[PDB]
């Protein structure tokens, strides 16, 4: 993004009292920029003090540029010089000699996109730590926020976000030692929060890249910071949206850092009070270990699982899922109730569709008896589908179920009244029904991944082929109809293509191979007709070959691999939907939580799982000696 | 697997004589756990001795927890501390001062899943060797077995198996020096055997991973152990199942360790008495070398080859086969009798089927003459097939042969009686016959691997396509039959689809391309009919394209590679089946064994083979200088 302008060496635009004033001020700024002839700065400072001697507010105004609110020290810090430390010392000494130092160093850069900015921000972004400690020691407020536009962007591509504090900036950026200095300082605040309210930790999450980079600053800095300040009062806090930093890292597709946040095994006493993933009884490869689930068991307001699974703007959900508590929870919930209810609804729907088929085939008293309850199932499934359909590449099947039951109830209704078209609607219904059998191939891996591939092909690859095919079809169709304008001469069979749609249909038969390529009869110029038709055949062939080419390249190496992952995701989505489907009291009966006493005064929910890693253990054994 | 519970820091559950007793005992346990304030342990020990002074059985009971049978020393060993060696020394000194030391250190951890466990087990699993030598020196029984559940699991995924002894644990785990200490000790037993009876070596086999890992503890430990104790009395022994450690490693798919076990060239005198793969006359690349076959020539009760080949739960059989004695044996047996008998049975079966064909084509005296002997071949092949068919992805062809001959004898019988259907059965028979020609494409590599690919495709890829195809077919069929409910009006040809099966058949013709897509006649609403049918066509196309996609991905790089391996395996299976087919006396005539005199008192069977490795030799030549 391109926008309003900043301090730069090169301006983009192409009595002697006023002239002397301009010379002196601009020379001050230019000496700050070059930062070389500090004797020039000394003479200019002596002259400014002499002018003031022959008032401090006007002095600071002559020093502080009113255009962007930029001061000489800020410009000096921007233009990084070898002596720039010396220049900062000199200017600081002169400001002390003037004694307007408070309002000076507390200057907020005044601009539209920059409502506020300390010089310390620049000291840190520029990586000067010695100067940072000096200005901090000088009496610098380390708590003011860069509540601006460039710092708080709407989109990540346009703008730089770090946390709107010095400390968050030191953390996001490399500089750790400065973090130690700021933590040591007494007037420092950690629990201060930005405009959105995201604290330091939330800010850290907004920056850690995924993809398992070899060296990551955020994975370590978070650990150090949390180890220093021992508090559950830090991660318990929330942003504007009421989101925990855990939940925030989950919303975004941030993997390895999330893995860390969910397993913090640490030995010291207060650390143990802070720890997560409490371990016991480990013995060679085998190990029991228990986790905690205070915001993870799906009972919370906006739990972790609902955020991982119902979020489609990531595509990294599968990686997140393979973590311990999540995967174990899904497996447990499956084995407890999904393996029941899934087959249950499968059998209901199967009986339903068979009944529909038989009732459609024969168009007695027991026939009416079944036909009654079929309307009940139709109405029930329609009511269940509509709520999710109105409230919203996965939910297509829901719309399809809703369409089916809608059509069935409509057909039954028009049979209740005096209508003839009803049978038509009816049969279309049951046809759609059998397509929805694909919905239940999720029950099995071998059929499920196949159905996933089928749906992917039907959505991605065929439409581009079919659109261009139909436009060629229509163009050739009108062409050939124009050639076939010769009247039938008392025999419509002599005019095979007298109708446009008839010619279309024959071309489709041709593309299959059923038809009869007639020598052009009832045609004025038959050879042109024939050449044209041949051309159509050729273009269909090459178009087909092109989609067939383009198909193989999408399947480089990730066909089966993405298929299995997507199957697992689909199972997760269904399992969690059923988990919401149950009552509250049944969920009380299924709440898998186990308590624990890790602290003197902490009694939290927990999940005990066993882990068996022959391979990692054998590596551990081999490397140990 | 998740089950009953263990010693842990954190319990999962959420007069002053009794209170003082609880305080003292729990403080003893907690001091053992923390292992820091040894002065607290000293004061507690002084207080316990004072309480006992104002009896040793009650002392050990107050010390030994009766819940899980766990003692203070065991808990101390579990909680590993820096001073834990010092703590063990102190507690040991106090136990000596009490003099109940025997029953103390011989304590068996008493639990349901843990019938018994020494502290030394923990000393070793925890890797403390110094403490191990101390407790061993203290008078520790090193022979007691962990005859429990967790140590002896049914399934490998759930549980940890090592051999149920200290020594087996030291061996399976890294610790070699402890093995030297235990071997040096006089009261040590090597020939002691576990519940299953698998000794140390059998146990080692249960742990060595395959896949040729770069560093493997089992490959070396086995060598050292066997070199120390010079005995054929060790590998001659067997488990509960009567299996040798060789046979056990063969049953499992354990490759490189098996390669080692089958070739042990070693130079020292007693070692030579132990050695395998006796070498002579090696000279540059060329080398003669002879192996031994005391349990490998297929005459033993449960030989190596029968175990490699008739075992399907591995999939690593091909790798095992390329070893020297096996491969040479198979090649020799082939060249001696299989190249005969295979072509023999091929020609018999070929004459048989041709006779069947001709007799089926013409429905004289020589015709009856051939027809007589055909029944003989049918009965004979049926008898040979049924025994293997009843006694049981390879044996499908056997069932097919049995089906064929059964059908033939049935048809001949019903021709013997007064039946008309016989001809039908007859022809079906001969049809199946020609499919079984694939059975004999094993005779050649070029045709054999092709047939392997064909059978794989027919088993794996087409069924998933065809099931979903037929359900679409049936759904669309009932739909279209419902639309075609318009009566024929005196002309069944006007009702092309009046019958359900007829419409099915026409759709199949359509999917081929033979039929005639009729403009919908005898149809109430023809446009819906037409759209529906078009939809079916589209879905067939995309389904076909999907199986075609999924096909290419299964053939990443292992099509021809797995094909050739499977051909070689199939040859092996047939060759060995014929090897069993022969008489006992003929096998006596074909016994390839050659004797040898390696020892003063050893006269074993042997096989002399020559090995030619130009490449390995040239590498040897180049690296040597």
């Amino acid at each position: 993004x391109x926008x309003x302008x900043x301090x730069x060496x090169x301006x983009x635009x192409x009595e002697e009292q006023r002239r002397k004033k301009r010379r002196l001020k601009k020379r001050i700024f230019a000496a700050v920029s070059e930062g070389c002839v500090e004797e020039l700065v000394e003479l200019l400072v002596e002259l400014q003090e002499l002018c003031r001697r022959r008032v401090p507010d006007f002095l600071m105004h002559k020093l502080t540029a009113s255009d962007t609110g930029a001061t000489c020290l800020m410009k000096a810090l921007l233009n990084i010089n070898p002596n720039t430390k010396e220049i900062v010392r000199i200017l600081l000494a002169f400001a002390e000699e003037n004694d307007i130092l408070g309002r000076f160093i507390n200057a907020e850069y005044t601009e539209e996109a920059y409502e506020g900015q300390t010089a310390l921000n620049i000291a840190i972004e520029r990586r000067q730590g010695d100067i940072a400690a000096l200005l901090i020691a000088a009496g610098a407020d380390v708590n003011a926020h860069a509540k601006g536009a460039f710092f708080n962007p709407k989109y990540q591509h346009e703008g730089f976000y770090f946390g709107e504090t010095p400390l968050a900036l030191a953390a996001c950026t490399n500089q750790p030692e400065i973090v130690q200095l700021l933590m040591e300082h007494e007037q420092t605040d950690i629990t201060s929060r930005d405009s959105r309210g995201n604290n330091i930790l939330h800010a850290l999450v907004t920056v850690a890249e995924d993809f398992k980079t070899q060296n990551d600053f955020v994975k370590r800095m978070y650990d150090m910071i949390l180890l220093r300040s021992g508090n559950w009062e830090l991660e318990t806090t929330r942003n504007n949206d009421g989101l925990t930093p855990l939940q925030l890292a989950a919303k975004m597709g941030k993997a390895e850092i999330l893995k860390y946040i969910l397993s913090r095994e640490i030995k010291e006493k207060r650390l143990r009070s802070l720890s997560r993933k409490f371990t016991d009884w480990a013995y060679g490869p085998v190990s029991s270990s228990l986790y905690d689930l205070t915001n993870v068991d799906t009972t919370t307001d906006n739990s972790v699982l609902e955020i991982t699974v119902y979020n489609t703007n990531i595509d990294n959900r599968h990686e997140m899922l393979t973590l311990e508590p999540l995967h174990t929870l899904l497996h447990m919930k499956w084995k407890k109730f999904a393996k029941h209810m899934f087959f249950l609804s499968f059998c209901f729907y199967f009986f339903y569709n068979i009944t529909l088929t038989l009732v459609s085939y024969y168009r007695g008293w027991l026939q009416l008896l079944g036909r009654m309850f079929v309307l009940i199932w139709a109405m029930c499934i329609s009511v269940k589908e509509g709520i999710a359909i109105f409230l919203l590449s996965d939910a297509w099947f829901h719309f399809v179920f809703f369409i089916q039951a809608v059509l069935v109830i409509l057909s039954v209704f028009l049979y209740l009244f005096a209508y003839k078209e009803y049978l038509a609607c009816l049969v279309l219904a049951m046809a759609l029904g059998w397509a929805n059998m694909l919905y239940y191939t999720r029950g099995f891996q071998s059929m499920g991944m196949y159905s996933v591939m089928i749906q992917k092909v039907i959505l991605h690859d065929v439409l581009k082929f079919l659109f261009v095919y139909i436009v060629f079809l229509l163009g050739f169709g009108v062409a050939l109809a124009s050639l076939i304008e010769k009247c039938p001469k008392d025999n419509k069979d002599c005019s095979s293509y007298g109708s446009f749609s008839d010619a279309v249909l024959e071309l489709f038969k041709l593309t299959i191979g059923l038809g009869d390529l007639n020598i052009q009869q009832n045609s004025k110029y038959p050879i042109l007709f024939l050449f044209l038709l041949i051309t159509y055949v050729i273009l269909t062939f090459v178009l087909l070959l092109n989609m067939l080419i383009a198909l193989m390249g999408e399947t480089v190496e990730n066909v089966s691999k993405e298929s299995e992952r997507i199957w697992r995701l689909q199972r997760a989505r269904t399992i969690l939907e059923f988990e919401k489907m149950l009552p509250e009291w049944l969920r009380s009966r299924f709440r898998m939580g186990e308590l624990c006493k890790v602290a003197e005064d902490d009694f939290r929910l927990c999940l005990r799982i066993n882990e068996v890693k022959w391979t990692e253990w054998k590596t551990h054994v081999s490397f140990l000696n």
